[PDB]
């Protein structure tokens, strides 16, 4: 999530792959 | 909170106005 920025949904852009993105606070969800 | 930069205090700054900024981090620590 750091890396990349939450826009629109998938069924816009041409070409969208689907791939796990990871967050970094859910495994401090843990704490 | 992401989209913002903290500096200063709100009694410099002419024009500043009030509102409520989120902080997605409210929902991750009461979930």
């Amino acid at each position: 999530t750091d890396n990349t920025f939450v826009s629109g949904n998938c069924d816009v852009v041409i070409g969208i792959v689907n791939n796990t993105v990871y967050d970094p606070l859910q495994p401090e969800l843990d704490s």
